[PDB]
């Protein structure tokens, strides 16, 4: 499959092998992809093809109205025709492919991107929460002008947004774990819990199993069990946030009677629901397209910038007992997790989802 799309006059289209590309840490899937000028409408005019990465607050794109606040934080520039000498560019198998179906008027252009910039990531504040929408957006603008300090018209151009999407393997090492006692008042006796996780990395649409185990030595009851997964995302540009929002949650009757002990594994699976509701939750594309996941978890060098990554997302698994004297106690106990886009003769098709 390969998309395209052209600008208002169909004289100038730009074509992709996918609207995706991963990070894999250490590289990034390049965005290697074509065009196809039409050298008479053109003449004069260069075609250049632009890759920018910035941070924007106050509407949901990188349009005018409405946008109170934008941040600059990648920016690649490529003259597509006639084809710049210094930027040299090894064509992929895809472009050659394609290059021969579509004619001699389709030109390469390809981008690499750098290792420690934020993926793609959005956000629509909740009904009763006072900030915007904002986000990071990848975006690849495909124009055509004699130089790049002229004017360029919306006609001749095209726009299109592609995601950056972070991947990570399964690691190797000890699973996550947490545990806690708890002493109530008039009593030495301990009420113990432990949990842990299969995995520290789960991907969109992977099951979470958590297993609970409890030793409870008092003469209390735990009446029930809560489990649940929830999403921290923090905005560190322009107006400063922090949102918290479950993406998961299991309230079970299991009871836990006084001095007996008790295990069970819990499974839930993080999912965006799909009825797409403006909640403070960090996404990785716009609610409204069907393929939009919840956000990855934003993965932190030692001593990187967090600024500079617009958005910081993180998951926790949390695990309650509610306790059978004043109110209800509450004996819990959290797991970090890592959730993760999973890893990865020519048919056209739309580019826009």
């Amino acid at each position: 499959r390969v998309f395209k799309k052209a600008s208002p006059n169909g004289k100038l289209t730009v074509y992709l092998g996918k609207r995706d590309f991963v990070d894999h840490i250490d590289l990034v899937e390049p965005v290697d992809g074509v065009v196809l000028v039409d050298p008479e409408y053109l003449k004069e005019r260069r075609v250049y093809v632009t890759l920018t990465c910035a941070f924007r607050y106050g509407r949901e794109d990188l349009d005018v109205l409405g946008l109170t606040f934008r941040k600059d934080l990648f920016v690649a520039n490529v003259q597509s025709f006639p084809p710049a000498p210094e930027d040299k560019k090894p064509l992929t198998r895809l472009q050659e492919r394609l290059i021969k179906k579509l004619g001699e008027h389709a030109y390469p252009f390809t981008f690499e991107i750098p290792p420690n910039l934020p993926c793609s990531v959005t956000l629509q504040p909740g009904p009763e929460d006072t900030g915007k929408a904002c986000g990071v957006d990848y975006e690849v603008k495909a124009f055509c002008a004699e130089n790049l300090e002229e004017k360029i018209h919306k006609r001749n151009s095209v726009r299109l947004v592609i995601r950056k999407v972070q991947y990570a393997p399964e690691r190797p090492g000890p699973q996550p774990t947490a545990e806690t006692t708890r002493q109530f008042l008039m009593s030495d006796k301990p009420l113990h819990l432990e949990a842990s996780l299969d995995k520290e990395i789960y991907y969109h649409g992977e099951p979470i199993s958590v297993n609970v185990h409890v030793t409870n030595n008092t003469n209390k009851t735990v009446k029930k069990i809560k489990i649940s997964v929830r999403q921290y995302a923090d905005i560190c540009l322009f107006n400063t946030a922090q949102y918290k929002c479950p993406v998961a949650m299991e309230e079970a009757d299991d009871t836990v009677a006084p001095s007996s002990t008790f295990c069970k594994v819990y499974t839930l699976t993080p999912f965006l629901a799909n009825n797409r509701e403006k909640r403070g939750l960090a996404l990785d594309g716009k609610l409204k397209h069907e393929d939009t996941n919840l956000a990855s978890s934003t993965l932190l060098r030692e001593g990187a910038n967090r600024e500079i990554l617009g958005i910081i997302v993180s998951y926790k698994v949390k695990v309650k007992l509610v306790v059978s004297d004043l109110a209800s106690s509450d004996v819990a106990v959290e797991l970090p997790f890592t959730l993760m886009h999973p890893k990865p003769d020519i048919v056209f098709e739309d580019f826009a989802r």
